[PDB]
């Protein structure tokens, strides 16, 4: 996950 993957999961890891 880098930035935003879809909508709800927004974490830089």
């Amino acid at each position: 996950i880098w930035g935003a993957s879809g909508k709800l999961i927004d974490t830089t890891a």
